[PDB]
């Protein structure tokens, strides 16, 4: 079963702005996704201090960056807390409404798209480089889900039948045809050292076979 949902109007407007605005400094998407992964790793680590069983789904706390030339994808994998079905459909978007409005107003007052993370909605910077984003996620005591959207005002959620992940999130960026530089090892290394060099979890940049 695939369920299709409409974005909140403000989120759809944000996605259109990210897709349509002329803005050359697209590389900031990676720092935003790595920051989200780091936040998710912080959360599971904190919760494990009072409930060690929360790591029964995996003790390693890390971030992997995986390019695929065959699929034209860059995947950001973390073993953080993961997202529930309710997170994916309702709750993260409810939280994001506030930051979206503030970000859009800041842009009209002279802010820049690279500041998106200061409003807590940096996930959507993925659409600077991706025509479609697939999110595979697994939270303890919920199922493994695939969320997906090519924008246009809707997203889907389904139970995921792929390789079980244990716990965490994979953000699969289906890159636009002109954004394949983000598959290059040298380019990702440059961006990670520029914007994400103090993240408190190991970041492994996989190499393409
Ligand atoms: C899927 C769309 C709707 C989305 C993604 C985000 C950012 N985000 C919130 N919780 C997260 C966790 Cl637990 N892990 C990671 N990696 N990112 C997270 O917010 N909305
Ligand atoms: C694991 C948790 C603490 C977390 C928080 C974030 C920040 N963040 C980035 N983009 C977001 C969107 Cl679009 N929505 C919402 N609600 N939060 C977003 O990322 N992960």
């Amino acid at each position: 079963e695939v369920e299709t949902f409409a974005f909140q109007a403000e989120i759809a407007q944000l996605m259109s702005l990210i897709i349509n605005t002329f803005y050359s400094n697209k590389e900031i998407f990676l720092r935003e996704l790595i920051s989200n992964s780091s936040d998710a790793l912080d959360k599971i680590r904190y919760e494990s201090l009072t409930d060690p069983s929360k790591l029964d789904s995996g003790k390693e706390l890390h971030i992997n960056l995986i390019p695929s030339k065959q699929d034209r994808t860059l995947t950001i994998v973390d073993t953080g807390i993961g997202m529930t079905k309710a997170d994916l459909i309702n709750n993260l978007g409810t939280i994001a409404k506030s930051g979206t409005k503030a970000f859009m107003e800041a842009l009209q007052a002279g802010a820049d798209i690279s500041m998106i993370g200061q409003f807590g909605v940096g996930f959507y910077s993925a659409y600077l480089v991706a025509e479609k984003v697939t999110v595979i996620t697994k939270h303890n005591d919920d199922e493994q889900y695939a969320w997906e959207s090519s924008a246009g005002g809707s997203f889907t959620v389904r139970t995921d039948t792929g390789e079980p992940m244990g716990r965490g999130t994979k953000v699969i960026l289906h890159l636009k045809e002109d954004q394949t530089e983000y598959l290059e090892e040298r380019r990702i290394k440059e961006i990670v050292k520029k914007h994400s060099q103090f993240i408190g979890y190991p970041i492994t940049l996989f190499v393409e076979k």
